[PDB]
């Protein structure tokens, strides 16, 4: 790996307090093409420089490009890719969604790329943001944009339904150091081009990653409520019950503990310990593989998007299996924190969510095969007793309508529960980011 080379976003995140997703259109190559080079492309922040503290910049940018965008710069090259060829809208239908649902400016091609810039004040963002529109005239266009910040206080790094998130990426074998029961995959899994990428890119494309972006609407206090509405029978407060149910849901407790390891009771100090809060497989000691839904559903969310055990490899840590299937992920939420308004009536009245970002070589074998194949999929994993495992009650889609989750009662495994979407897809777009001598070589060229 050069990771001099990568932009930062792919391998390290951002790890600023704000963010701006800033979706353009290209009026005119010529002129765009001129400021590619001289305003963005010197700026770009690489995966070297975010890797340290002191090499961070105020603002940090990546940027990325859709087919069309890459149309529009005259680049005609395979890419190696069907599903970011055809945008995301095209593809919508594979996760038994619509973009019906979808931001208008999401359902068409119509978005060439996508600026993100990071910092820790709205501030700096918004100098970066005048300074690009005011070099590039134009040359460039608005189509659409989506603020994201860290949330405040202890919920900071949490997503909007409370939980610890960013805990679990891939390690890429010769970069990272492995942390105990991460899964370690090739290179080219995650950037394209690199080690053990079976698919040919285009030489200005090395170094690359395929961006799934996708803005998540997250129903909080209707989830908060559901929650308590079925909160198992117990030991302990009706909250305390109502979280064991969520983190049921999740596979983690909102402390970032993962139920695996702490099946009964939250251990918020796990959730904090890098060092323990992954090493799990979903094996465990005296159980039963295939039909032990106690320490975790066959259906929890992260058990659906990192199967470990229940795809086969070492019972003990680290389990290594599907490592072709890992993604990273950058997202972060969006919108207010929930008003007092709301939870009293437990009901949303404004947008919030997750914006959720994950990269990948491959997009049919990274977030769209996840999506899919593992979370909207009744009968994964397989081999499970009872066998129908039901959807990922977090991201599993059923056409916006109530999904079957099964296993998730401690008291009962085949207890089935009818549970509403508490995420609202509104759609998003498959997007490219360049290795960073490309977006001042080629793609200005
Ligand atoms: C609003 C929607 C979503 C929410 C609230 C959500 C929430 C979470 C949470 C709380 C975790 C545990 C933190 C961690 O392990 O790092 C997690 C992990 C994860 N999620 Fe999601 N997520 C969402 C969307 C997605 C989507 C759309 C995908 C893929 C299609 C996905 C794939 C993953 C993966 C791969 C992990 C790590 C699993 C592991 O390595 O064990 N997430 N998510």
């Amino acid at each position: 790996l050069n990771t001099i080379d990568i932009q930062g976003d792919i391998l390290v995140g951002m790890h600023k307090q704000k963010q701006l997703f800033y979706f353009f259109a290209i009026n005119d190559p010529a002129t765009f093409k001129t400021h590619l080079a001289s305003d963005i492309a010197p700026v770009v922040a690489s995966v070297t420089q975010l890797s340290n503290v002191a090499t961070q910049p105020l603002v940090a940018l990546n940027i990325a490009f859709s087919n069309t965008g890459l149309l529009a710069l005259g680049v005609t090259d395979n890419l190696g890719d069907s599903l970011f060829a055809n945008g995301q809208a095209k593809d919508a239908t594979s996760f038994k969604e619509s973009t019906s649902s979808w931001v208008p400016q999401f359902a068409g091609t119509g978005i060439h790329g996508v600026i993100i810039l990071a910092s820790d004040t709205t501030d700096l963002i918004d100098q970066q943001v005048a300074s690009i529109e005011s070099t590039f005239g134009s040359s460039i266009s608005k189509l659409y944009s989506l603020s994201a910040s860290i949330r405040p206080g202890n919920e900071a790094g949490h997503e909007m339904f409370g939980f610890l998130d960013g805990i679990a990426q891939p390690a890429i074998n010769g970069f990272n150091t492995p942390l105990p029961g991460q899964n370690i995959v090739d290179a080219g899994v995650i950037i394209t081009g690199a080690t053990n990428d079976p698919i040919t890119r285009p030489s200005w494309a090395v170094g690359g990653s395929f961006l799934a972006f996708r803005q998540l609407e997250q129903l909080v206090p209707e989830f908060n409520k559901y929650l308590l509405d079925n909160a198992p029978a117990g030991s302990g407060s009706l909250q305390a019950r109502a979280d064991l149910l969520g983190a049921r849901m999740v596979g983690r407790w909102k402390s970032g503990a993962p139920i695996d390891l702490t099946p009964t009771a939250d251990d918020p100090a796990l959730g904090a310990d890098a060092q323990r809060n992954n090493n799990f497989t979903y094996s465990h000691a005296g159980f039963d593989l295939g039909s032990d839904q106690s320490h975790c559903p066959f259906s929890a969310h992260i058990r659906k998007t990192r199967p470990r055990a229940d795809l086969g490899g070492s019972l003990t840590p680290p389990n290594l299996s599907a490592g072709a299937n890992s993604i990273m992920r950058s997202g972060i939420p969006y919108g207010p924190e929930v008003t007092s308004a709301e939870s009293a009536s437990n009901t949303t009245t404004q947008e919030r969510g997750l914006a959720f970002v994950a990269y990948q070589a491959q997009l049919s074998q990274g977030f769209h095969f996840l999506q899919q194949t593992w979370a909207d999929n009744a009968n994964f994993p397989p081999g499970k007793t009872p066998a129908t495992v039901g959807l990922d009650p977090i991201i599993g889609q059923n056409n916006g309508q109530p999904r079957v989750v099964n296993g998730l009662l401690p008291s009962n495994s085949s207890a089935s529960l009818s549970i509403p979407q508490f995420v609202v897809s509104h759609g998003g777009e498959y997007f490219f980011s360049p290795p960073i001598s490309a977006i001042g070589g080629r793609l200005s060229a």
